[PDB]
């Protein structure tokens, strides 16, 4: 078995290997990547997402989130405030304001005890979650807005047609910015590109693993775990290295830098946090050996984690059973 201690993998293919998305991903899993959950890919030196990012400032930031914490340092959930809508360049001159910079550090450790310690004292501002991209449309390679539909891989494979269309997002994040720990929707896969500025700490648990990350959680988090048989599908639970590292839980950790991507594998829970102001670019995506992710994927009914358009078909098709009681949820 490749990769049995589930380790983070990092990939170099060369621009010959960056022609083929599909096969690419197939190769990484090849070598036991998607034990992990999660894996970098540093793209070909020939590359590039775009010729420049000079002129972005004026993109629409609608609703901008103010994450503010409750509970104690490494165990905490955070809420979501909604704020008046700013431009990405007066969201950038908030997140370099002395309020939200980030402090002087020695490197990339130091900032993460930092992050640790300091975080819940504090409620950044995240512009997360708007739909667009920034990849140039002569980008032929790892374009995230024109990969292949997740609609057109269940219908190849299983031979339904469905509704729904499949599209990216861009997160603009500064200092403090957090993602609570989490799988995708439905269990699929993603893929996040650092297009600029400031790196992005990612943790992972291995996809074999994470029922013990579930189980920490119920018992972290109990009144929640009450509410909501899947009360991680709400995004809001922040559980620490250390405190993982307490309660035996298996996980790793890496730094993600701009012009590097990231991809989530089907069932890796990850979370993480910005170092400064940055701009990521992610979309959701489907193999053949996700389908029986999709299938088996825990789902939320309680009504707190409403989600896309698309995720009716893919309940409808691959769990009739749950169908009816997790449709009552988005209504
Ligand atoms: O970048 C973020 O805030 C969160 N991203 C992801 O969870 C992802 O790309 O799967
Ligand atoms: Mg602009
Ligand atoms: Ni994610
Ligand atoms: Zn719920």
């Amino acid at each position: 078995a490749q990769n049995p201690n589930c380790n983070i993998m990092i990939f170099h293919p060369t621009k010959e290997e960056f022609n083929d998305f599909d096969k690419y991903i197939a190769y990484m899993e090849s070598q036991g990547a998607h034990r992990a959950g999660l894996a970098k890919i540093i793209p070909p030196k020939e590359w590039k997402a775009r010729e420049t990012y000079d002129n972005i400032s004026e993109i629409l930031i609608a609703t901008p989130l103010q994450q503010v914490a409750s509970g104690r340092a490494g165990v905490f959930t955070q809420y979501h405030k909604k704020k008046k809508a700013m431009t990405v360049g007066e969201y950038r001159h908030l997140a370099n304001s002395k309020k939200y910079q980030t402090p002087p550090h020695q490197n990339f450790e130091d900032l993460e005890r930092k992050y640790w310690k300091n975080r819940i004292y504090n409620s950044p501002i995240y512009g997360a979650d708007i739909s667009g991209s920034l990849f140039d449309e002569n980008t032929k390679q790892w374009n995230l807005g024109h990969l292949g539909t997740i609609q057109d891989l269940l219908e190849k494979e299983c031979g339904v047609v469905i509704e729904g269309v499949n599209t990216p997002y861009l997160y603009f994040g500064m200092w403090k910015t957090t993602f609570a720990w989490h799988t995708e929707d439905m269990d699929l896969y993603s893929i996040n590109y650092l297009h600029l500025g400031e790196p992005k700490t990612w943790y992972v648990v291995p996809p074999e693993h994470g029922q013990r990350l579930e189980r920490l959680a119920r018992e972290l988090f109990p009144g929640s775990s009450r509410g909501c048989g899947a009360f991680l599908r709400h995004k809001v639970a922040l559980i620490s290295p250390t405190v993982l590292k307490e309660n035996g839980i298996p996980f790793n950790r890496i730094t993600q830098e701009a012009g590097e991507f990231m991809v989530t594998f089907p069932y890796g829970y990850h979370a993480g946090f910005n170092h400064g102001f940055n701009c990521a670019e992610a979309i959701n995506f489907a193999t053949p050996r996700w389908i029986d992710y999709g299938k088996m994927a825990s789902q939320c009914s309680c009504g707190e984690a409403r989600v896309t358009f698309s995720m009716d078909a893919f309940v409808r098709i691959l769990q009739p059973e749950r169908y009816d009681l997790w449709k009552r949820g988005q209504d």
